[PDB]
């Protein structure tokens, strides 16, 4: 249709204003999103939960209350507050609006196909 529609710039960086909720069943930690792929998420928690790999988690970005993204992952590795997991299970219709948000704001689905390590912080040391 046509890329200038905004005054601003869409996002060309997975990160969106979502309540992102990583729990397992009985336990819930509210976190802050800091780029999300189809290989992995790496969240940023300024708060130590437990911190096993064995331990299953689950991600679920509520985008609005009609709009739940939801994907099934395990932690990869937590180092220094950043926190890298690797994606297990995303499920279709998740993807599909994870997509579609993408493509709305034409931030290219390259982001998607990089690889966990090359996955960091808004800020880089």
């Amino acid at each position: 249709m046509s890329d200038q529609h905004d005054e601003r710039r869409r996002f060309h960086r997975i990160a969106f204003d979502a309540d992102s909720e990583i729990l397992q069943g009985e336990r819930r930690w509210e976190v802050l999103l800091h780029d999300v792929s189809l290989h992995g998420i790496l969240v940023g928690q300024p708060q130590d939960w437990n911190g096993d790999p064995q331990r299953p988690f689950e991600a679920r970005l509520y985008l609005g209350l009609d709009v739940l993204i939801r994907m099934e992952i395990s932690l990869a590795w937590a180092r220094d507050g950043l926190l890298g997991f690797e994606c297990q299970h995303i499920d279709l219709d998740s993807i599909s609006h994870l997509r579609r948000l993408v493509e709305l704001n034409l931030g290219d689905e390259e982001l998607l196909e990089r690889e966990l390590a090359l996955l960091v912080s808004a800020h880089d040391d």
